[PDB]
């Protein structure tokens, strides 16, 4: 339920500033903050239905009417002509259009050589290389900048859990680095307002909130959604939090890398810190500069990767189609290559009964179960449900029989889907056990935890998956020359026989009934060699219309026929033609086997 | 000789501000500009071999030792302690912090609500819509920020050629805007120092240079690498095309994206102009910000066209397995999304003799003669040189003989690169005629129309094409197959009884790979429950020595053998019949099969 909350529609402000909704209509304020009545000249009562012009001036920038796409105009100068002296400190209004409402907040302009300031770390992070180094690079020097008692880089995981991957703090107090968060401390709903929103402050933990006096739109009938007010009121649960971990202020720092929530820069300061829109502004141009090379390492490090994956994945497949037969010490010369192109820790290649097993890879016959529990029609939802390849990075959670096997199959890439059998591939990693620092929750009591989890393989790659769907070919090609062997096979093997035997290929009724194969035994028979036999049609007068008819009629209707009939000799030669039908998946006669002695 | 040019050491400052080097042991000028005499108070003789700190004034941040990584301290106030009132204007310093060197370089503080001012802009392309338009913003963005005459966004193309994508200029001056210029006009060397130095000026083109007096390192024995110094002297190569070009004042800030140089901020002004270090500092900003959109945009594009990319891959797949006979119909619903995923013009399906054309493609025999033409043996380097397909831009260039065809076959990509036969898959790309907009060497543009070239392949989709090689083995795959299970039907429905025997080695077994009905029945036991059997079995245990000893040798020795032996008979029916061993051709000659055919 709390994971359900709306935090977006509170109906409270930070007390820190004051926030207005005005109809863009007639240019008067509709709802207002508590703290309105304060810092404006006119208390609540007569300041609502008020113009706002009326009550506050900016000579910077104004409101203006917006059509579809909302706006969003910063934070500039703004005086009080309703009270006689009101700047206890210099004032500052942002904008929010709307088509339908215009939402101003404001707060202290404060003050106190930023932004010149900040220039130098910004061009240590872009030039500097990886993720580690920029992170805490970054952390030590906003530690610096906006000075917070701990300033951390939390990185979210594939499942949105967090890790602190880099941290700058006091020469006291408990580091949390390497501390990791499960996904629930940070619900969705929260984490889409960090995206939407770049930078928010909780100036004060245990601040006494300002209500919007008039709770829901008098005219809209609905409350004030504040996703991009920075004044929103924070969960109560996630203050309660915060309080009973000591830190009374907050930033937190969006790194949006490729339009997407990489992780966060967390700030806390056990003290209470309002941090002004200017110095704001700062930790997010830090934030995007860190946000940005990251991505760009991640771009280098994906370009690098695939180009050697390609090289490999390339000589895998000449190698494969160069061989004619695949013998043990040509599979003994790939299985490098071809557990390298996925960073497999071992792997199995099937061909029917047959397993060539290489690197760590579990027993024959453990592969043997592997593979059988798979092709099994109880996960066929898994293979269909699969994209190119089916793989797994905790055997035993897909497949709880198998839970075992994972200590050398923990993950595992298998290819191809279709229950195809005969050809096959099993690529596998071993298990590797990840010790997670976790942290605590319910002021100096704090027991660490560290769960070891076992059963679990190094995380598939992305683009080692692409890796392996591209090599599929390899499965079909095995498969191609396999047939092309067994064919060659039963080919010489037919030619080399007694009982003169021709293949006939039904003709569509339109063309004729033809000869697809015939034996060297069988041709000579007639006389004219296989070359010149093969194409001519089976009718090949002075045959009886009585035999010709039964025949004929196995023909007309895809049935067989045992009968004797003459022959064109290089005597007239009578030999008994065994015309039978050889299955189709259609069931309809496709082809006959021709034999006689 | 030109594009070999050392220009990071050319002994040289530009006049507008001064440059010492500092040996970090003790303190001590070893080397000075010429310029360095006149603001310093002290001439040069004197000035050399002189403490920094007898001229330091600068209390802002001070220079420092470091040990392997060089370290560089932004603009600074610095004042010069030997002179009664030296300046007019106030002097800014920069450090270059080396473990065997300081350099300090100082201009003036100049000035002339910046920063903030930038921000808006910054925001404005951080949110921008594709490239095109936050290179726009960034152009027009920057010549209101410092008033420039000429703002442009110059983009380097694969061959490192330049193209200006986006421009914002006086009303006045024929725009650059589309123009595009050679590789050679930008030296490679000239390129490195964009990517080292990110931010560089020319104050005014025709300057008279300043030289650094001691112009070797009096102790080291070396010329001083500017490099990071933004007082370094171009080469007067660069500087006669300037002035050739009317413009007097430069400032280049380079768009380096995931490390590369992806382009330029090219700033011209056509009278002299000193951009400060508040100045340099905004462009830099922005340098950066349009660098790190053009990047997000350029991930965010390939992720979305990758997936889609794949879907349709994978239909094709799919659909592919999922049928058992290649119909004219089903190779017309196939041929929309076969095209789609490599972005091809149209496509055409080989399969032996037969080709199925789709799409804006060449005539069946026009295509058969480019088959013809590249599974020729005098093209076979061509092939092997190739990653996983055969991929043209231009048929005319790699097959001349083929020049023609051109207007719809002008690109292609040809799978699979054996000349396997029988299965294959040509993707093409019709003439796409570029009109290249060039930029006179010294007012005077040409334009070159490029006819026999198609879209550049995407490495993308060419990865795209390689990823459906697999279509040609499952093509190949499923017509063997449906030969084979022909053949073996065939073998089946015999009624002469015949088994394969698959040949073992010195731990295997002759085993049987085969064995018809026919077959089975003479001996009782199925089919199922007789292929992989030892030969061994078949035969009696009581079985004569001398008779066994003839098919054991033919065995041994991989030849051939026709002797009568009893059959294991479970009843116990004694069971004779002749065994025709054949030996079945191999390629090796090595027997690697038997026929084995009974007949009494
Ligand atoms: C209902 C789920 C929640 C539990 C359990 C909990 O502890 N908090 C829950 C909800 C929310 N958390 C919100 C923000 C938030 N949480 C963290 C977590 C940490 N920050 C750290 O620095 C560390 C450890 C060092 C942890 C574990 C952060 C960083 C944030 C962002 C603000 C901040 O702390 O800097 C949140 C959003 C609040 C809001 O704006 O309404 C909710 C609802
Ligand atoms: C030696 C071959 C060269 C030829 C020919 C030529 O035209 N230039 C050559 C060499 C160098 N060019 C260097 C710098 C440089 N080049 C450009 C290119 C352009 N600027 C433009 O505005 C346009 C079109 C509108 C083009 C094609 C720029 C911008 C620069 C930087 C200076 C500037 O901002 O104008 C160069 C390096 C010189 C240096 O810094 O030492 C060399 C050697």
């Amino acid at each position: 339920v709390c994971a359900r909350e709306p935090i977006h529609i509170p109906g409270l402000i930070q007390p820190y500033g004051v926030l207005l909704v005005i109809d863009p209509a007639d240019g008067r304020i509709v709802q207002a903050s508590t703290t309105a009545a304060d810092l404006l000249g006119v208390p609540m009562a007569a300041l609502l239905g008020m113009p706002y012009t009326q009550v506050l001036t900016l000579p910077e920038a104004q409101p203006f009417a917006v059509d579809d796409q909302p706006q969003h105009l910063m934070h500039a100068e703004v005086r009080f002509p309703q009270r006689a002296t009101p700047p206890a400190s210099a004032w500052v209004a942002a904008w929010h259009l709307y088509p339908q409402q215009w939402l101003v907040e404001m707060e202290p302009r404060d003050a106190r050589v930023t932004l010149r300031e900040a220039m130098p770390l910004l061009r240590s992070v872009e030039r500097d290389p990886g993720i580690a180094e920029a992170a805490v690079r970054v952390a030590k020097g906003l530690r610096s900048l906006i000075g917070f008692d701990r300033v951390m880089i939390y990185r979210f995981d594939e499942e949105w859990n967090g890790d602190i991957i880099a941290e700058a703090r006091k020469p006291e107090l408990e580091a949390y680095l390497g501390l990791h968060y499960p996904a629930s401390a940070i619900p969705a709903q929260a984490r889409a307002l960090y995206l939407r929103n770049r930078v928010r402050q909780i100036a004060d933990v245990g601040y006494q909130p300002s209500p919007i006096q008039p709770t829901v739109h008098p005219q809209l009938g609905t409350p004030v959604d504040l996703s991009d007010v920075s004044l929103r009121s924070v969960s109560p649960v996630h203050l309660e939090y915060l309080a009973n971990m000591g830190v009374t202020a907050t930033l937190v720092a969006s790194i949006v890398v490729n339009d997407a929530l990489w992780g966060l820069i967390s700030c806390h300061h056990y003290s209470p810190h309002f941090t002004n829109h200017a110095m704001r502004d700062v930790t997010d141009a830090v934030a995007r500069t860190l946000a940005g090379r990251i991505g760009a390492l991640q771009a280098v490090a994906r370009a690098r990767l695939e180009s050697v994956l390609l090289t490999v994945r390339e000589k895998l497949i000449t190698d494969f189609n160069d061989a004619e037969h695949m013998t043990v010490e040509l599979l003994d010369d790939m299985a490098p290559d071809l557990m390298d192109v996925v960073d497999a820790d071992g792997v199995a290649i099937f061909h029917g009964n047959d397993i060539s097993r290489h690197g760590t890879t579990p027993d024959v016959a453990a592969l043997r179960r592997i593979r059988d529990h798979i092709e099994s029609e109880h996960h066929e939802a898994l293979r269909e449900d699969a994209v190119g390849a089916l793989h797994v990075d905790a055997i035993g959670e897909v497949f709880p029989e198998l839970a075992d096997l994972a200590p050398l199959a923990a993950g595992f890439i298998f290819v191809p889907l279709m229950p195809q059998s005969r050809s096959a591939l099993l690529w596998t990693r071993r298990e590797q056990i990840q010790q997670i620092k976790w942290a605590g929750n319910p002021r100096k009591s704090f027991d660490l935890w560290q769960q070891t989890v076992r059963g679990r393989a190094r995380r598939w790659s992305p683009l080692h998956l692409e890796s392996a769907r591209s090599l599929r070919v390899l499965i079909e090609l095995m498969e191609r020359k396999r047939f092309q062997q067994d064919f060659t096979l039963l080919e010489a093997s037919l030619s080399r026989l007694r009982d003169g035997v021709a293949i006939i290929e039904r003709g569509t009724a339109n063309a004729a009934h033809r000869l697809l194969f015939v034996n060297t035994a069988f041709a000579d028979v007639c006389g004219s060699d296989v070359a010149e036999l093969i194409g001519r049609e089976l009718q090949t007068s002075d045959a009886p219309r009585a035999n010709v008819e039964l025949l004929q009629d196995a023909l007309r209707n895809g049935r067989a026929a045992y009968v004797t009939l003459p022959l064109q000799v290089s005597a007239p030669v009578y030999r008994q033609f065994h015309l039978e039908p050889l299955p189709s998946p259609s069931g309809v006669t496709a082809h006959w086997l021709l034999q006689l002695r």
